[PDB]
């Protein structure tokens, strides 16, 4: 069985958009942040440590747009005891219309690899957004690059990149583009 569910009506026409977590909307740490943006307790073994975390910059917008635009999907290699409660905060839209964790991802040597093909869509209309190459390194065709980000506040690539995914949005197949 497939990683997604079928799509619902108001999605099934739209392409799908796999969204990276980390270094991608936003940089999380357990090293003490003070004017984080939000703050998750986690349990690593029995304790719980803070984890830090910050938004990069114009991700609402960018939630906000690219919900109505496509599919979205969290696809994370981290875990759901951290990514959950960090989607919780940060999807304020019902941008995402599916989660998949850290055990969805397969490891590839040394590498979480985000394996679009066990998505259950049609590859010329799925998208990965994503900040190392190293996640996507069986659909490199399908990926829109983005920096890694950790605390530039004055990066605007997430604001940047929109224009070219209205552009996206709209083709029949991606591969087209992304030659
Ligand atoms: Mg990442």
């Amino acid at each position: 069985q497939y990683l997604l569910p079928e799509a619902k009506a108001q999605d099934s026409d739209k392409i799908c958009v796999v969204i990276d977590l980390d270094e991608t909307l936003v940089h999380s740490s357990f090293k003490p942040v003070n004017n984080a943006d939000f703050i998750i307790p986690v349990e690593i073994d029995g304790v719980v440590h803070q984890v830090y975390v910050l938004k990069r910059p114009h991700v609402d917008e960018f939630l906000q747009r690219m919900g109505e635009l496509f599919e979205c999907v969290l696809f994370t290699a981290s875990l759901a005891k951290y990514a959950d409660p960090v989607a919780d905060l940060l999807d304020k839209w019902g941008a995402f219309r599916a989660r998949l964790f850290r055990e969805s991802c397969v490891f590839h040597r040394g590498n979480y690899v985000k394996d679009l093909s066990r998505l259950g869509r049609d590859l010329r209309r799925v998208l990965i957004l994503a900040n190392s190459p190293a996640s996507y390194v069986f659909h490199p065709d399908n990926a829109v690059p983005v920096a890694s980000w950790f605390d530039n506040m004055s990066d605007t690539e997430l604001h940047d990149l929109l224009p070219f995914f209205e552009q996206l949005s709209r083709v029949d197949d991606v591969y087209s583009v992304l030659r």
